């Protein structure tokens, strides 16, 4: 069974728990490449009354670096936002809760806009057919594959 967060049926502490990113996409590439403050390595989503707690790592210069960040609900249901270099808004399009987990997020920073993309994993790595049931959700919202980054050779620290 899967679900959206924006959808009637959806079941928000299913998706509590232990998370791994396995491919980020954007329409600004660079917030994801080797340098970019969107390459964040999911670890866990810890799910509150009216919040989500997101603890991440990031990674540079081959060292691994603690990330933590507080989600809120919106007035939408199943819309969370959070500072983060800018204002994101993000919403979670598709999860079936036990294995995937696919997130929409809007950023807005000194005036401009980007969208984030990303697909997350109970274990480490993902199936190439989620894969691209993941490619294929980006390119409904206009991004090409080409800025879609695997990144399950490189999530551990
Ligand atoms: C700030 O959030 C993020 N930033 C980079 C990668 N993934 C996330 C998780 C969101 C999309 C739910
Ligand atoms: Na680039
Ligand atoms: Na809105
Ligand atoms: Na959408
Ligand atoms: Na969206």
């Amino acid at each position: 069974e899967e679900a959206s967060s924006t959808g009637r049926n959806f079941n928000v502490e299913k998706i509590n728990g232990e998370w791994h990113t396995i491919i980020l996409a954007s329409d600004k590439r660079e917030k994801i490449e080797d340098n970019g403050n969107f390459r964040l390595f999911l670890e866990q989503i810890h799910v509150l009354e009216k919040s989500l707690v997101l603890k991440f790592h990031t990674v540079r210069d081959e060292e691994c670096s603690e990330l933590s960040m507080v989600a809120d609900k919106t007035e939408k249901a199943g819309e969370y936002s959070v500072t983060y270099d800018g204002f994101n808004t993000f919403t979670i399009p598709k999860t079936d809760y036990d294995n995937f987990l696919m997130a929409h997020l809007i950023n807005e920073k000194d005036g401009e806009t980007f969208q984030l993309m990303g697909l997350y994993g109970r274990e480490p790595d993902l199936s190439s057919d989620i894969k691209e049931r993941f490619a294929q959700l980006c390119e409904e919202h206009g991004i090409l594959r080409e800025n879609i980054i695997d990144l399950s050779n490189a999530n551990r620290c």
